[PDB]
């Protein structure tokens, strides 16, 4: 295994370097305005060095973007679909690329078998060719890689089963701004070549001076470069037309000939493009051969990629006319002039990257290597793109429940194998789909148009419903006696119980569980545990007295504690923001302990009168003029008192000491150690009220955000052996510190309400001496060092928080989890900051065509580490990437995969088991197993499970290793007799695995592997 932390990897562009660098002078560079006029020597190309061009038609369709995605298919995309078909059959030698697999499989499955057999047939001949293969072309800034992973399996697999092709390059051409964890799991997948388009102006000229636009992208750690795939980097400000054929859209555009009217569009540069004929070729061919000409000189080898395409072109029979008659009488003229020295022709993605290579391997170039990412992204002047790491906030945190949903719901069921009638494999794949669907870079973005929004929410609704059908179906099977186990298919025999998912003051959801001498005495509650090791958690239920008891199936009772119902409130009386108790429900908390990859069972049971293993939370309402807070049964009198600092301490965790507003001021680690400053605050930007303004994408601020007005705030001390929290209603925010022991847990109820071109920001100040040093995650896969550059304006500092976020310096570390994707920074030596919600009232124009006024309540959760680093093994000072410890790794699986808990529906369950799973290996701590699937169906007479492991890499800080077995997946299920390692998508086998033992795998490293059962 390599290391990942000690040894610098040598790389010809770092770009934490590379940023550290640059001057990122935004000049006129002329007709190529973010560049410089490209001069070529004419007499590089001749008769024995020709500039082979390849020009790629292609067509970007947007799976939802101001359309949703059915009315994008009906009205767009399969006519598009239909005319490329019918012109690819009929023109043998034009060529299409396509990305998008939601709409072709959309668009598939409706043809007829005749259609569908010229469909395969133009794929085979090579015209139509597939890049990426992804159900859609993810956002790389917000995604989780798991999901990432989940989209490019789901449209690979349907490319593998239907038109027998897996793509091998991948075409990114919209994301805003680029991760490397897109080469991580494409190399992983099978991928030899990338390409991405979307890359700060800055980042692009200067790697065109350099020809560094073509470079083997590895990861930050990777020594070897074993990671390495060819990137290709285009150097234009756009993928449309204008900014593909060359340094010049006034020339380019003229080789666009949708542009000449009937079309409706025209060129901006005010030179329409004009039919091609006789008497007008020789002049047209050395005004684009010499755009191609320039455009060459940015690059290494004599092979050059043309995209043709833009936004759902090629719709029109007559556009595709247009454009294929005009390029095949330009390339007639070039090719047959030998002073061009030029051989042009159609071409796809796959053929553009084969010639490269050849020209390689002739020593025609050698290819520098790179390791970074490329946010954060402005496609001109100050206008940054990270408006968008926090826009749309509610989806973007329900994308990670739903997430968790899918995979609990794939694992749970790929226990057994169903029959037909139990619709697991149909409910499966329309969550698959509609989570996948909501990876598209306007989709998780929050970019799109309201009703798309709507679109995607509901869809993603319908997906958490078949997950829960899904799991629970999975539950009653998995604990039921065999010889008793009668199911229902349609019937619910658990319903699922989420605490924060759409979260208390978003949604009143959770069903309270009913109890009462004269109607039921008990019930059955079941936690599963989709993480490969043994683990406790606190999990809580609504029940509907506080005189509840806990036991587990061996009847053995297990602490509780009770505590109120609290809602807060707007009182548009009074005025204030303050918490209701309710009298009919309560909140009953206890610690379940489940086994790897299991569930385990419990029983709630009510007596009388208070039960001797159910303690009752004590609580304090502090605000000036208080009024009575009765609680129904609630053995516990509500205190009051005037607005006071607090400190609380759960178990042994730490103590925290809270201002009299009910923020965090401090953290104690241990009775002896010195009470940390750690003080949280609430701010918000504006809007500009001159010049550019912030909306969907950009984040525009007019200056650094100015402290949110207190007021003197009411604030609720809940104080309890298992759980202690304290809670605060200020404007917007209901902010919540919950502590169980640990790390304590965030939580803010958002409701940016009315308040208009506003930005509310969430920030700690510590005395930690970061300086101008931070780190954030990408896509829950790795930590990158980030250098805040006040070079820079304050917009451009801000980074995608996808799940995490810290700071440190030789002593201190304080790591920031989140539950959602959000943006954030690290302005001043000892900050960090996330933006909650943002509300804007105007266009970015970046053709949304709205600004984003439909914010609704959203809970945000997140878990806060503060930590002493200096025992701790970190990588030097040159090293690109951090690593998080054990318990910031903990707290970010509880707060992205917390255990699911499910209640009995029924009065009574025959034939109940307390547990599942015991026998399941627990797996050493770095270990995951993300996704654990059945990939076949019943009639399979060989059945095959897939397994994606992945191990991350955790900081050695002195804390002895200790137990843990050994975690081989191919014997998890019984009778095995294949177990091979695979592609990430299970699509091809790469090696036959002796003794069936599937090894596991090295930090930072994802294999896959698939069991084969008789
Ligand atoms: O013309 S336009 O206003 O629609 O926008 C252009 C071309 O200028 C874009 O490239 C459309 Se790109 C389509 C969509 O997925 C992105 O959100 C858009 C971000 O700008
Ligand atoms: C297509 O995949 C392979 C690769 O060319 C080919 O040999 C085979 O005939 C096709 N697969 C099937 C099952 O039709
Ligand atoms: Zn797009």
């Amino acid at each position: 295994c390599q290391d990942v932390v000690q040894d610098v990897p040598n790389v010809d562009v770092q770009m934490l370097e590379l940023y550290d660098r640059m001057s990122f002078k935004d000049i006129d560079g002329g007709v190529w305005k973010q560049g410089w006029n490209i001069k070529y020597d004419p007499l590089k190309y001749n008769a024995h060095h020709k500039l082979k061009v390849f020009v790629v038609p292609h067509s970007h369709n947007d799976p939802g973007w101001i359309q949703t995605f059915e009315e994008y298919y009906q009205h767009d995309t399969k006519h598009i679909l239909s005319n490329a078909l019918r012109h690819l059959h009929d023109n043998p030698e034009m060529k299409f690329i396509w990305a998008e697999i939601s709409y072709f499989a959309r668009f598939y499955h409706d043809l007829g078998e005749n259609k569908k057999l010229q469909m395969k047939s133009i794929v085979k001949n090579g015209q139509l060719e597939f890049v990426t293969g992804g159900w859609v072309m993810p956002d790389e800034a917000n995604s989780h890689w798991r999901n990432v992973l989940l989209q490019l399996t789901e449209g690979q697999t349907w490319l593998k089963q239907f038109m027998n092709v897996t793509p091998t390059a991948s075409w990114a051409i919209d994301p805003f701004g680029h991760s490397p964890t897109m080469p991580y799991i494409l190399q992983k997948s099978g991928f030899k070549n990338m390409l991405i388009q979307r890359t700060h102006y800055s980042v692009k000229k200067e790697l065109a001076q350099q020809r560094q636009l073509e470079f083997l992208w590895r990861q930050i750690w990777d020594n070897k470069g074993d990671t390495a795939l060819f990137t290709h980097m285009m150097p234009f400000y756009s993928y449309d037309i204008p900014h593909t054929c060359g340094p010049d859209p006034k020339v380019c555009c003229q080789f666009d000939f949708k542009r000449m009217g009937s079309f409706g569009l025209s060129c901006p540069w005010k030179v329409p493009p004009r039919t091609i004929s006789d008497q007008n070729v020789a002049a047209r061919s050395d005004l684009l051969v010499d755009q191609w000409k320039k455009k060459a000189e940015l690059y290494r080898t004599n092979v050059l990629l043309i995209p043709l395409g833009d936004d759902f072109r090629f719709k029109q029979n007559t556009e595709w006319d247009v454009q294929r008659v005009n390029y095949e009488r330009l390339f007639e003229h070039i090719n047959s002039q030998a002073h061009f020295n030029v051989q042009a022709q159609f071409g796809t993605l796959q053929e553009y990257f084969d010639a490269v290579h050849q020209a390689e391997r002739a020593g025609q170039a050698e290819f520098p290597t790179l390791s970074g990412d490329f946010f954060t992204y402005a496609d001109r002047s100050d206008n940054y793109w990270s408006g968008y790491y926090t826009s749309r906030p509610y989806h973007k945190r329900m994308d990670r429940v739903l997430m968790h949903y899918v995979r609990a719901a794939e694992m749970l069921s790929a226990w057994h194998s169903w029959d037909g009638m139990a619709r697991i494999e149909e409910r499966l794949e329309q969550a698959r789909r509609e989570l996948s669907l909501f990876q598209h870079h306007d989709g998780i973005t929050g970019t799109a148009k309201t009703h798309v929004v709507v679109d995607y929410e509901q869809r993603m609704q319908e997906a958490l419903k078949a997950c829960q059908m899904v799991m629970q179906q999975s539950v009653y099977r998995l604990l039921t006696k065999p010889s008793i186990y009668s199911p229902d298919f349609s019937f619910s025999y658990f319903t699922l119980d989420d605490s924060r998912w759409p979260g208390s003051g978003v949604e009143d959801s959770r069903t309270t569980i009913i109890l009462g001498e004269d109607i039921l005495p008990s019930k059955h509650v079941v936690m599963h545990n989709t993480l490969p090791h043994w683990r406790e958690q606190l999990v809580d239920f609504y029940v509907s007295s506080p005189f509840v008891s806990v036991t587990d199936l061996a009847n053995n009772p297990v602490e509780a504690q009770v505590s109120p119902v609290w809602s807060w409130h707007h009182d548009t009386l009074t005025k204030t923001i303050h918490p209701q108790g309710s009298t009919t429900k309560y909140r009953i908390i206890f610690k379940a302990r489940v086994p790897p990859m299991g569930l385990a069972t419990y029983v709630l049971t009510i007596s009388d009168s208070k039960p001797e293993h159910t303690s009752y939370a004590s609580n304090l309402l502090l605000r000036k003029n208080p009024t009575s807070l009765p609680l129904g049964q609630y053995p516990e009198d509500v205190k009051f008192g005037d607005p006071r600092e607090i400190s609380l301490r759960v178990g042994n965790g730490p103590t925290l000491a809270f201002s009299e507003q009910g923020l965090l001021k401090s953290i104690q680690l241990t009775q002896d150690s010195p009470h940390v400053p750690v003080h949280f605050k609430f701010l918000k930007y504006g809007v500009r009220s001159h010049g550019d303004r912030s909306g969907a994408y950009l984040f525009l601020p007019n200056g650094p955000a100015s402290p949110v007005e207190l007021g003197q705030p009411v604030v609720l001390v809940t104080k309890g052996k298992l759980e202690s929290s304290v809670s605060v209603g200020l404007p917007s925010v209901v902010h919540q510190t919950i502590m169980r022991g640990g790390a304590p847990e965030i939580r803010n109820l958002v409701d940016i309400g009315s308040l208009d071109n506003t930005e509310i920001v969430m920030r700690l100040e510590t005395h930690i001496d970061s300086g101008d040093i931070f780190y954030t995650d990408l896509n829950g896969l790795q930590f990158i060092k980030r250098r805040r550059l006040d070079k820079l304006p304050l917009q451009a500092n801000y980074y995608p928080i996808p799940s995490g976020m810290f700071i440190e310096d030789a002593n201190t570390r304080l790591t920031l989890l989140t539950g959602q994707p959000l943006g954030g920074s690290s302005l001043a030596s000892g900050e960090l900051e996330i933006m909650q919600d943002r509300r804007l009232a105007s266009d970015d124009e970046r053709g949304l065509g709205q600004g984003v006024l439909d914010n609704k309540p959203v809970l945000h959760i997140y878990r806060l580490v503060l930590e002493k680093v200096n025992n701790c093994v970190r990588p030097s000072k040159l090293h690109p990437a951090g690593y998080l410890t054990s318990a910031a790794h903990k707290a970010s699986q509880s707060l992205l995969d917390p255990l699911d808990k499910f209640i009995f529906a029924e009065n009574e369950w025959i034939g109940a088991q307390g547990q599942f799973g015991g026998d399941h290996p627990s797996a050493r701590e770095d270990l995951d197993v993300s996704v654990m699937r059945r990939l076949t169906k019943s009639s399979a007479k060989t059945q095959r499970v897939g397994y994606v492991l992945h191990r991350t890499n955790l900081m050695q800080c002195g804390t002895p290793e200790e137990h843990t077995q050994k975690l081989d997946v191919c014997h998890l299920l019984p009778n095995v007799a294949r177990c091979e390692r695979t592609t990430l998508t299970f699509l091809q086998n790469l090696e036959h695995l002796d003794g069936m033992v599937a090894p596991e795998v090295c930090p930072m490293e994802t294999a896959a592997y698939v069991s084969s059962h008789s």
